[PDB]
């Protein structure tokens, strides 16, 4: 297909240029698919937080973003909303393979992000899977998965020891809680993961804090990044 969805997508995209954060209080003030809006509304998410307001628009427009805001700010939806929309704009489906990698620092943090994604993205037609360790069972299922939520070590493992894993068609890389990723010692793991990905992609980096190392990474991982910070 689909001919109608192409028209709908085209209209959303014409409205990307007109995005103005001073006119945004609600998720529905951004130009978002009906499926994303339904999922947000069904999950009781209606008004945007400041970091969501200041980063979702730029991500919709295809830009690389470093978003910095303390814990509790709403960073998860700040990248998940753009993740869903990136694949929706392409009419991505389960047969299209790996479109988005979201990397979180620990198995519990990865799991928490995965749960938000499966609640808020439930009205979309993409597959989502969680890879966090704790084997071969995993590989069997994930070759077909559109959105993978991962921990850094397990992702690099899948990469190194799975012949069928490829990210040739990756659209977006997201680093969730990027300052913790780095403070755990995963800088070298991250660079190796990045060697296995296409340069052409969009990359979002979300961090709780302003650290030297995350700003350094924003140069290992990001193309002319849009820096955005929020406080108080
Ligand atoms: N737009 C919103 N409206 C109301 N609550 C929200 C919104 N976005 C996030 N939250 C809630 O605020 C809390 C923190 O969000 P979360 O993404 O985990 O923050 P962070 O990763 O920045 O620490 C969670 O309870 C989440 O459900
Ligand atoms: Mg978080």
């Amino acid at each position: 297909s689909m001919q109608v969805e192409r028209e709908s997508i085209s209209r959303l995209m014409q409205n990307y240029e007109k995005i103005n954060v001073n006119e945004i209080t609600r998720f529905s003030d951004f130009p978002l698919s009906k499926k994303t809006l339904k999922g947000l509304q069904e999950a009781q998410y209606r008004l945007v937080t400041e970091i969501q307001k200041q980063t979702i628009g730029l991500a919709l427009q295809g830009k690389d973003v470093l978003g910095a805001a303390k814990t509790g700010s709403g960073k998860t939806l700040a990248f998940l909303v753009p993740v869903l929309e990136a694949l929706y704009r392409l009419q991505w489906t389960s047969t299209d393979g790996l479109g988005v990698l979201i990397i979180s620092p620990t198995r519990e943090l990865a799991y928490q992000t995965f749960e938000v994604l499966r609640k808020v993205g439930k009205n979309h037609d993409f597959s989502a899977g969680l890879i966090i360790g704790g084997l071969k069972h995993e590989a069997e299922r994930i070759n077909n998965i559109n959105i993978l939520v991962c921990t850094p070590g397990r992702l690099l493992q899948h990469m190194d020891e799975t012949v069928s894993f490829h990210a040739t068609d990756l659209q977006m890389l997201v680093l969730d809680e990027a300052d913790r990723i780095l403070d755990m010692g995963f800088a070298d793991t991250m660079n190796a993961v990045i060697e296995n990905l296409p340069k052409k992609r969009q990359t979002l980096l979300f961090s709780a804090t302003q650290t030297k190392s995350v700003k350094d990474l924003a140069r290992l991982s990001l193309k002319n990044p849009e820096y955005v910070w929020v406080h108080e």
